[PDB]
């Protein structure tokens, strides 16, 4: 027997996302909105800090209103198309989305554009 | 440029086929056995280790290759721990699309098969074949 995971509800737009590190690349911060479209958008600020590398490093969890969010960078393909996923979960609705975005699409820290939507999956927690 | 795009691909969600976790006594070495079906094709099966000093079951594994699919696992006790769940990142190169299964601790920790099979749907991953 085959069970989807994936909710019944709107893709979650990722807004003006852009990830911005210092000189050293001991700190990259990421801003977004989340926009679930059946609720006011949420602004976030999200700080990932290392004593070297921040753009590999694995960030989180940040609270950021209903969320709790987490990333992880991979180099599994090479550096020229490492990679971040951000785990984005409402742990109020149980619902989590991941977020992925290539260094070549936020290395010059400009805003990703076009925004980018994922469709949110159940998480079976226990609350 | 439009405003906004879906990421999420047009094809069948994938399934994850007879996931099962078995760790040995010290838990240094935990062993993932399960399938990716993606109806399109046939399954594919993987056997997926992830060795630890210590705390197999909460260790980052990968990559691995697993037929045309690159896999890593990140576990998070950011619930609790007896809120724990393993993410797996399961990305199919050629393809550009990823999928995260995700289970919780509770759903694994018998050594038995999670039933029912869940289903997961793909994502677009804008990787750069051509550099």
């Amino acid at each position: 027997a085959d069970k989807s995971m994936m909710a019944a509800v709107p893709e979650w737009t990722i807004t003006n996302l852009k990830r911005v590190c210092n000189a050293g690349n001991t700190s990259c911060t990421w801003t977004f909105g989340v926009d679930t479209h059946l609720a006011t958008a949420t602004s976030c600020t999200y700080v990932v800090k290392a004593n070297a590398n921040a753009s590999q490093a694995s960030g989180g969890p940040v609270t950021c209103g209903p969320y709790t969010i987490t990333s992880s960078w991979s180099g599994q393909f090479g550096p020229n198309n490492g990679f971040t996923t951000f785990a984005v979960t409402d742990f109020s609705k149980k619902l989590i989305v991941w977020p992925a975005y290539t260094d070549v699409q936020v290395q010059a820290g400009k805003v990703v554009s076009p925004n980018q939507s994922y469709a949110p999956a159940n998480l079976p927690l226990e609350h």
